[PDB]
């Protein structure tokens, strides 16, 4: 699966950026 290795940096390069104000 790429899902969860090739796009499961996706989440913590871009929630990295939500999650900063919450």
């Amino acid at each position: 699966i790429e899902e969860q290795a090739k796009t499961f940096l996706d989440k913590f390069n871009h929630e990295a950026e939500d999650l900063f104000y919450q």
